[PDB]
């Protein structure tokens, strides 16, 4: 539609956009996105789910997939301890405002006609393809491991098992969803949804980093990391405050600031944000007071469910 443009919306590419019309065309529909299991549940995290939150509202069924198998392969720790990770993460998904059908990795990964394909797509998979697939996702290795290649062919069987019509993931997915597309006989739609800076600047919003923004994290955490975040003046590109105030604040807004430091600011929309920013009208101390305090509202019934 209409359907379409709502999910187009804010994504970094859609492979393939044509694809994505037809499947819309259908009475059943299918979606997952996967996540291996973190500690932490943050805004990079929720974006993804909003998205979800889309292509359910669009008429697909959606499926998320709690990878405890892919994190075990990745190295992130023991089976039973990633496990736990991941019922705190259905949790908090289950606390965003979505609702999808809930699977772990360990259920169904470990099917004999699961096992079988995955082995079947092994030998269809060169080791180049399977180390390149993944650059971006595999902890950093001095001496590679055979678990890392095993990882690409079985997310990519993933898509297969489910059925799905359309995978979702961030833009460091791109490679696997690739090799996804040359592997399954179905072809599956492909949506990424684009990086969320770090709050200190360093390219992405991590988990094992400690520069970003929890869903559960209290008000005061919230404030006091928007304080320390990367936010020079005049700059929007890779600026992590104006990224959340483009990807999770609602439109028109106000800015409450001192009368003398200029009044008070109502922003109709992200781009009028932005043009106040770029041009020194809006100052960064007043755009994080306001970012932290709209954040503090949109993630309140996520924090509350949590306790
Ligand atoms: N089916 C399926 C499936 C999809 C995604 C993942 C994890 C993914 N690579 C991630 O980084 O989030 C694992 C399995």
């Amino acid at each position: 539609m209409d359907e379409f443009e709502m999910i187009k919306r804010n994504t970094s590419e859609i492979i393939s956009e044509e694809e994505l019309r037809e499947v819309l065309k259908k009475d059943e529909k299918s979606a997952l996105i996967g996540f291996e299991p973190s500690g932490k549940i943050h805004l990079g995290h929720y974006l993804q789910i909003k998205k979800m939150i889309d292509l359910q509202n669009a008429g697909f069924d959606i499926i998320i997939v709690l990878a405890d198998l892919h994190a075990y392969l990745n190295q992130k720790g023991e089976l039973d301890e990633i496990r736990k990770i991941g019922d705190y993460n259905k949790k908090v998904f289950e606390a965003m405002g979505l609702k999808a059908k809930y699977v772990y990795g360990s259920e169904w990964m470990l099917d004999k006609d699961y096992t079988l394909n995955v082995y079947r797509l092994a030998l269809k998979t060169t080791l180049k393809r399977a180390r390149r697939s993944m650059e971006l996702i595999a902890r950093e290795d001095e001496n590679p491991k055979v678990a890392e290649v095993i990882y690409p062919i079985m997310q990519v069987n993933g898509a297969h098992y489910l059925g799905v019509d359309v995978a979702v993931g961030g833009m460091e997915q791109r490679k696997i969803h690739m090799l996804a597309r040359e592997l399954l006989p179905k072809k599956v739609v492909c949506i990424h949804n684009p990086v969320l800076t770090g709050l200190d600047g360093e390219g992405k919003m991590s988990s094992s980093k400690g520069n970003f923004i929890a869903v559960d994290d209290s008000p005061e955490e919230i404030r006091a990391k928007i304080k320390k975040a990367y936010c020079p003046a005049g700059v929007v590109e890779g600026n992590p405050i104006m990224e959340i105030a483009k990807y999770f604040l609602e439109y028109p807004l106000t800015i409450k600031r001192p009368e003398k430091f200029g009044g008070d600011l109502t922003v109709n929309s992200y781009e009028e944000l932005e043009s106040l920013f770029k041009n020194k009208e809006l100052h960064p101390m007043d755009l994080k007071n306001a970012v932290a305090e709209e954040l503090i509202k949109i993630l309140e019934p996520i924090r509350k469910r949590l306790l």
